[PDB]
């Protein structure tokens, strides 16, 4: 994996754009190139070597490293979070059905590449719309890792944390595999549809959503939702690994449900006025889903 080396010289810093946890991301330019920096010793060595290691179109491009400050250098992601698409401030952009299979199906691939590298795997066990990055007028994703905890107090039992998306063999303190981030990808698919929090109804500390996935809650069902999506969905839910999909199968399949998706490289351009309402109703429109099923089925 070839990397740049970068004199700081170089960088002209811009914006703060997230500080938690073990460093600060920022917005800079350099050669032109507008890009994302995390300014830093130990765990770096580790990461800074799969980041080199990697190389797929969503997952977030490394440029390279400047040792002295110690600081990774990547693409900069002008969309943003897809969580700040999908809940940030006002005015959020309208998207579409096709959008959120596409950036589910993005994010798959993503996760497939990884879970088939050699000699080892690697496995994501973070995946939620923060560490999601949109770019292209928010057609194409790309998965990063900001890893936004630490200290129980103000991180891992709070709004900066991630336990509505963690599988419960992780949290359970059980042995885990590649499937925790099979599990994850399942909140996130429900997420995108409905454009709700996960377990933003129960809330509180995040013990207690740890709690109620423990014993067997999930998110809502939703309302006029296509069963073959409503399936592959529920089965990533499950509390046995064994019963997930694999990020390939899910792959095969989203990539054939996209012929009943179509116009997904349409950018995010329209505003939306957002409000919330057993089950639950979608946030997208699956109306033009059954029309083009129905042709190829009848
Ligand atoms: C809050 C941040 C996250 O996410 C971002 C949020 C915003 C954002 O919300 N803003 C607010 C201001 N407005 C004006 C524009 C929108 C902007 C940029 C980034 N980040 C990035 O562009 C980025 C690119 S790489 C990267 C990053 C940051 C930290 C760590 C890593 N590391 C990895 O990706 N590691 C890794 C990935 C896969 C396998 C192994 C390691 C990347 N961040």
């Amino acid at each position: 994996g070839p990397l740049h080396m970068i004199d700081y010289k170089e960088i002209e810093v811009e914006e703060v754009v997230g500080r938690g946890a073990f460093g600060v991301v920022c917005k800079a330019k350099w050669r032109a190139k507008d890009v994302a920096i995390k300014q830093i010793r130990k765990a770096f060595i580790v990461e800074l070597r799969q980041l080199s290691r990697v190389n797929h179109p969503n997952i977030v491009k490394l440029y390279g490293a400047c040792l002295n400050p110690v600081c990774l250098v990547m693409e900069y992601a002008e969309g943003g979070s897809l969580y700040n698409v999908l809940h940030g401030a006002e005015p959020l952009p309208y998207y579409t059905a096709a959008h959120a299979m596409s950036w589910c199906l993005q994010c798959s691939q993503g996760v497939a590449y990884l879970h088939s590298m050699q000699p080892k795997a690697l496995i994501h066990r973070d995946l939620k719309p923060p560490n999601l990055l949109l770019v292209a007028g928010g057609t194409v994703l790309k998965i990063c890792d900001f890893g936004t905890a630490c200290d129980i107090q103000t991180h891992m039992t709070n709004n900066k944390g991630s336990a509505a998306w963690m599988a419960p063999e992780v949290f359970e303190g059980s042995n885990y595999s590649e499937k925790c981030d099979v599990f994850s990808w399942g909140i996130i698919l429900w997420e995108v549809i409905t454009r709700r929090k996960p377990f933003d109804e129960i809330g509180g500390p995040a013990f207690r959503i740890m709690w109620a996935v423990h014993n067997g809650t999930r998110p809502p069902l939703i309302k006029n939702l296509p069963k073959p999506i409503e399936s592959l969905m529920t089965r990533c839910w499950s509390k046995d690994p064994s019963q997930r999909p694999s990020m390939e199968e899910i792959v095969k399949i989203m990539t054939h449900l996209m012929r009943y998706f179509p116009g997904a490289d349409e950018p995010l351009q329209y505003p939306c006025q957002h409000s919330l309402p057993g089950r639950v109703e979608p946030y997208v429109d699956f109306a033009e889903f059954y029309r083009l099923w129905s042709v190829d089925h009848g």
